[PDB]
């Protein structure tokens, strides 16, 4: 049943919905079959840490975003869903499983787990067929809250369980949203650090290979607009993309073979 | 009678639908006298297996699109419908039988079925009769549900049984489009390949004449928006085609006489 | 009195008419006084051959318009009025006399029968004064329905009985047109064929003089838009033409003398 | 009072007042005190030829109207009154005194009558002011109907008795117009013959100068849109012109000093 | 109290104004306290001649109005007032008192007095501040009705006496303006003839200085659109004008000095 | 309380206001606490000479008013106020202590009063801090009424004294504008009468330095329109100036040091 | 609770904000629950001088704000928030602490206070991120009022006390803002006095490098357009800046490292 309190929204860019917890996740909740949801939805678990009452900072917890979307859009104004408006109405907006199934605009934003190996070493996530066209962005994101998909659905409920997403109602305000890894052609060319991170004392902890341009970014930095050539999520719908391999994530390709 | 689960539009790219099978179903009914529809409207059996949940991908089940819109518009959008807003009322939108007799605007979308000889190879499908003008496109789709149109009425109210078509309300996503061939002048000049279609084991399965260029398509591919110089359902309407022979479609052309 | 079906508008362009037949024909019939319809509308009989369910395609069926619109235009939209929009208010549009006896906007698109002789040779029809001049096109069509105006009105309150008019209330679809002549100055330089003429096995009977380019039409077609530098309804108003002779029309002039 | 027929009306380019003619009438003269029209409206009589039932051709009948409008125009759309749009409100639009006084915008067209001597040859009729000024048009009219000013209004109360005036509520379509000479500085340079007039075998008695070009109009005649450089009516106003002689109109110009 | 009949507004412009002249008189009225005027508004006697219907043209009734607009646009319009929509509320609209004291927007049109010396030749009548600079008209007025204010108003109650003004509730139409004076820097250039003024035969009364350019106008004459480079009543406002001095106006000039 | 009459608001511009005094001073004194104006709002007196009934034209009443717009706009409409539409609500429009303390919009217009010496010599006024920057204009002004705001409030609710204000609800119209001095850089370059001021008899009163151009203005003067390159009232906003000195204003400057 | 007087929002930009103090107080203070602000809100104190009533300038109420506005836009403005709109509901626009956590849009305007160290000499204030990047200035404002955010919640509960902020219901205006620093790459390249500040007198005091151009500004001044290249409040985000260290502030740039 209900979530005790708002943390599972507290990354919203629809801030308007933070204070409408329990009213939104009855409104999501009752177009959710009790046999494809038998617990309820399951939100994801320390997200934020008990001693310091900030958000919780390590692998287990870094989310990614695939986006066409370049630095100078994202780190302004976070990942806002492709529904903006207030309806609290059981119209298409906030009905999940449909927007998981078909990618139907809603409130909803997706983000899916950074992969590790038993060493603890990153290996290629869930990536987009698209990737190694033109211009793509992968987002480093440390949030509070999400719903945990995998969690929240029986196996034969769940649309798409490959894909590994934390969905966030309302979106992700760029406070959340670290670095970025801008690739041309499926090839890392620059690492975009975000100075406005939550938690800037964590910066030097992004990771990449060496000798790759790295800039921390600014409003209308000159190289933060690289944009292809609109459904700003179709690289982060389930078919729209696969878990390649396992490969050690440590090459200047984002794994996916030419 | 009404159907018991939502099969029939779970296809659709107006998603609204989906959700609003029963209302749709009475909606439809009863603009169609029980001479014309005896049984009831058919809808496609077996669209879905049984045993996996998964998308049946079979001759049986192959479906076919004439459409002169490109691959960077389809295999982006899918077949969305003329009419695209909600109304419950017992306008044009759902009726049915007009649609099919008229080609009026509604949420309806057509495909003809791939047709096979006694030994399961290939021969004409309906083709429409412009099919050897310009550049048109031959979409493959593989999607749950349709309304099977021939075992719905009664020959003598059947508007166009040549057709044989197979009808979805609310439209085709565009990840049960699996591949299109490109003629231009009646020639297959490529072979577009969606890799976001909803089963990709199956994408090698895609056939045509050998060393036709064949593309595996992403958002504004540089070749994926020939297109000529609107109705995009003219093509599709029953008196605007017919089925040319049952040759083998093993060459070329589209089987139409120059 | 009213009609037993709706075959009177089955052509129509205007499709949500067709659905209200009983409520159409009380709201034109209303509006005739009873001395000038003593017995009511006479709608066209045998329209559809019976034995086939299908439009009867015979001299005595055979009707024609003239207008200045070209293929590119009639053979995608039919004969569309030049009022679309419902109005079930005994405003003008369905107002039969006026129209008639005016020209005033209506839902009506009319028609004119093919003439014949005794020997059943075609012989010069009812022919627009302005005929001559410029770019002019003689559409053929073969339609189900239609109000036969000379049978629904007496002799002595028959506006204008020597165009033998046949009115489509809600219009013509293009599946319903055969074929047009294209006059230039008077002269046919053109015979256009509708491939996707409800009865494309009759298309070979298309007649005209010999030796004359004959094209099959298709969507934007590169010569079918020939058009003057709008009242679509200009030349078909009964005091805008008149039957010139009742010589036989084997020549490749529309019979009025330059 | 009131007409027993609505010959008075029919005339009419707005056709939707045919129907309301006891209604029109009572709008009308509601606003006519009694000492202004004793004996109520006079429509004038005979508009009609009563052994045929078309339009009555004669001297007699044959009304003139001065426009600075062209044949491309006025043969295409008649004379269309000032005010277009339905008003059963006593406004301006329906006031008949106020509009022969003052020309205020109205539903209302004035024709003027053709003048003849006693041995029933053409003399100068009322001219506008403006006459010998650039292109202005004579429009010849036999149409049904019609309001007899002078007949109408006791001497006192007729406003400009002079003009002798014959107004048409509704106006008048084109088919009622059979000809028009075109003046430019006051002397013929053409004379238009509309082929589409209700009477055609009445044109060869069009009448006007020797060796004057006489031309048979049609949609967009390449000289039929000469015009100068709007109140259409401005050169019908009573004020605006005036009887200048009782000459024979039997030479080139319109009988006015220069 | 209220006016007999409707003579002070039959001049009117505002034609819709003339069948309301009891309840405008009270909407007047109304805002006019008793002090200001003791005896009611007085409209001036003998505009129109008892024994012809006829507008009285002599210097006792002649008006003159000083306005920047050209003959183009007053000879063809009129006077029509800055505020022409109707308006039956106590709004500034009527307030003849605020406009008379301040030029606020109204339905009125002003005019002045022709002025005479005791031989009854003509002398400079009250003149616009502004008469010597550039292009302004003086329009020559002979109409029926108007409002005295000079004999409406106690002295100390009516704002500007030495204006000597009549006023024109709904304003003038061009049959009422005879002639005008065009003047290019306090110096007559022309002298414009209305020829459509309601009683043509006064026409040779026009007086002017000997040998100035006479013209009789027509609609778009080609001198008659000079104006400089808005409130067409500026040079109008009793403040913003004076009676320069009673010399004879026998010259050139408007009788200011440069 | 109340005023007896509406002197103190007879120069308004929005002169709806006018009519409406009363009830304007409830809807004003209602906003103001007993503690800020003990004894209510103090009109200006001997605005008017009681024997003439004509504006009081001497040193004492003498105001000014700096503002950035040229002749050709404030001598053609005067001081119309940034509010200017009926609003009979509490709103900010009338808010007297607001428009004050904020220079928020209403429908006031401030002036300040000309400044003396003890032997009647004029020295410097309140001046805007900008006034030594490109283009001012210092208008001179005899209006009646106003509001005396200093007299009005209790030196410690009264938000800025210094500027010996005197406020005009519903602005002052042109005819109380006498003159203006044009200043460019603080200094005088020009010296402009209104030929239409209330009072022309005292136009030669006008004072400023010897050998000045000093033209006597009409409209679309051609220099009457420099302006800099908006907030018409920010130069007369307390903060944004002061009293600079107490120096005679017998130079070429506006007393500001540069 | 409830504040004794509008003190707090006297500084208000959103001025119909001031008569609605108590209103506005209960509206914010109803959103914070009694665990974030045991004791309510609490407003700074002594920001007025209790002899004089004008605004106390110390440095202990010396408030800062970065913005990358110019000082043509906010010497001429102020501060105006990003929400001006009317409305008394619940929405975002008075939601403190959701502005405060996440910067939406509301009527709120942010300062941060000017820091010094303990023999008084000015030290780094909390800067932002952004700051040595383009064109960024620094706004020094002494005003009336404002909510002291640090004051006014329980440590845990206060979103980001780094800031040290004094926030502003309906913004600041201009008189309350007395200068500004212009920086260029993070080094001060003009000091902008504003002359129209609330106590002029203290124009002297404004501090800076020597030797730095420093400019009296006017509306619109030559060089007072200086921007980059929107959310205004972007460089006041508490996660968008930092005190960077607590260095003296007595050098030419603004103590960020390059």
């Amino acid at each position: 049943n209900s979530p005790k309190d708002n943390t599972w929204i507290q990354a919203a860019s629809l801030t308007w919905l933070m204070d409408m917890s329990s009213l939104l996740y009855q409104l999501i909740s009752t177009r959710i079959p009790s046999f494809a949801s038998p617990n309820g939805l399951h939100m994801r678990e320390q997200t934020i840490d008990s001693n310091t009452g900030q958000i919780q900072i390590d692998n287990e917890h870094r989310l990614l975003r695939w986006d066409r979307r370049p630095p100078n859009d994202i780190f302004l104004n976070g990942f806002i869903p492709r529904v903006t408006n207030q309806n609290l109405s059981p119209v298409e907006d906030t009905h999940l499983l449909n927007y998981l199934r078909t990618n139907s605009p809603s409130i909803f934003v997706s983000t899916t787990r950074a992969r590790y190996n038993n060493l603890g070493l990153e290996i290629t996530p869930w990536t987009p067929h698209s990737a190694n066209n033109n211009i793509i962005y992968r987002y480093e994101i440390f949030a509070p809250g999400g719903i945990d998909i995998n969690a929240s659905f029986s196996r034969n409920h769940n649309p798409f369980p490959n894909e590994d997403q934390i969905t966030f109602p309302g979106g992700i305000r760029p406070e959340f949203i670290r670095s970025t890894y801008e690739y041309h052609n499926g090839e890392i060319v620059r690492i975009w650090i975000n100075p406005n991170f939550i938690n800037p004392s964590t910066l030097n902890d992004v990771s990449g290979p060496s000798n790759i341009s790295k800039v921390f970014w600014h409003e209308n930095h000159s190289e933060g607009n690289n944009m292809d050539s609109y459904n700003q999520d179709f690289d982060m719908f389930a078919p729209n993309g696969e878990i390649p391999n396992n490969n050690l994530l440590n090459n200047n390709s984002l794994n996916v073979i030419q």
